[PDB]
């Protein structure tokens, strides 16, 4: 859950 | 579904 | 999509 | 996707 | 997050 | 995100 969420922020951010 | 897929889509265009 | 982000970003915080 | 399910499930249990 | 969570839980369904 | 990306194109295959 800690790496997909870290996933889903560089995605948003991106 | 099909609106959510269409973002998701916009996101992973990155 | 900011919306969308904005909805993950809670999720993730949660 | 079976493990990406799991956590996206997991997630929604807020 | 409610509808967010439904839809997840649909698209992971099938 | 190649890889989640996948995956998230797949589970929109519905």
């Amino acid at each position: 859950l800690k790496k997909l969420c870290k996933l889903l922020k560089k995605l948003c951010k991106l």
